[PDB]
């Protein structure tokens, strides 16, 4: 039920959709989060050694499992796993990917 999804079609994948927990955990509103790239959730002690292979698993269109730093919109820090995966659409293309926190 803690999901985003993110468009790979419009101009730097952008999230179209998140879920209540999402902004909950994030405290961000629905209005602060459409349409922006899931990175702004980074900081100072976000190991760019981990936001690397997820630039690579986008770039292939592979699942991949990850521990990353995150921070709220009031700067408080929290470890988040974070499973991402492509959905791929009846012709066998890719249309958006979906995270989970
Ligand atoms: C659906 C989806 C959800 C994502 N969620 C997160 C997240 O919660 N935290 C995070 O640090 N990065 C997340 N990312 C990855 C970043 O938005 C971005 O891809 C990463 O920083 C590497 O790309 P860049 O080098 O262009 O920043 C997510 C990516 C996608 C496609």
């Amino acid at each position: 039920k803690n999901f985003v999804i993110s468009d790979p079609r419009l101009p730097d994948n952008p999230i179209i959709f998140a879920s209540d927990s999402f902004l909950e955990l994030t405290e961000y509103s629905r209005e602060e989060i459409l349409g922006r790239n899931c990175r702004f959730l980074q900081g100072p002690e976000t190991d760019q050694a981990t936001v690397q292979k997820i630039r690579d698993a986008i770039r292939d269109q592979r699942e991949i499992t990850v521990q990353l730093i995150n921070y709220t919109k009031s700067g408080k820090k929290f470890w988040n796993l974070f499973h991402l995966q492509p959905m791929r659409d009846q012709k066998g293309e890719l249309q958006y990917f979906i995270g989970v926190q």
